[PDB]
Order: C-alpha cells, then sequence, then structure tokens
C-alpha cells in the first residue's frame, strides 16, 4: 500500500504550461486531472482554443463532462468523435 504524492501532478502541469502547442503534453495533463477528481478543470482547459487537442484528449474531456452532470456537453463531444474529418 503506497500513498500517492501530489508533487507529480504539479510537475506535469508545469511542462504543459511551458508548451501548450504540443498535443502529447496536453494529453498527459488531461489524464492526470481526471484521475485526481478534477473534472471541472478538464472542461475549462479543453474549451480554451489556445491549447492543443488530440483524439485522446477529446475522450478525456467527455469523461469529465459526465462527472459534473453536463449531459448536453457530453453528447456534443461524442458526435465529434464519430466523425473525425472524412472517415469515421
Amino acid at each position: 500500500m503506497v500513498a500517492v504524492s501530489h508533487a507529480m501532478l504539479a510537475t506535469r502541469e508545469q511542462e504543459a504550461n511551458k508548451d501548450l502547442t504540443s498535443p502529447d503534453a496536453q494529453a498527459a495533463f488531461y489524464k492526470l486531472l481526471l484521475q485526481s477528481n478534477y473534472p471541472q478543470y478538464v472542461v475549462s482547459r479543453f474549451e480554451t482554443p489556445g491549447i492543443a487537442s488530440s483524439p485522446e484528449c477529446m475522450e478525456l474531456y467527455m469523461e469529465a463532462l459526465q462527472r459534473i452532470g453536463r449531459h448536453s456537453e457530453a453528447d456534443a463531444v461524442r458526435q465529434n468523435l464519430e466523425h473525425h474529418h472524412h472517415h469515421h
């Protein structure tokens, strides 16, 4: 039984802030927020067009929406996943 440290979360966030145009770094941050019970944070961030987004990120966003009882927003995200661009 090993306890989880809060410092890990901070480090990852710092990297993301330094570079917001790297979808990879963003994806990791999104995951961390969900694990630590921060769905509200996931939403506020994902909605800022300045930060990168990847398919993985989209899924993370959807999960957060569910947690906070935002049904409408969740449905919208799903539709986006169904059609990426041209091929489903």
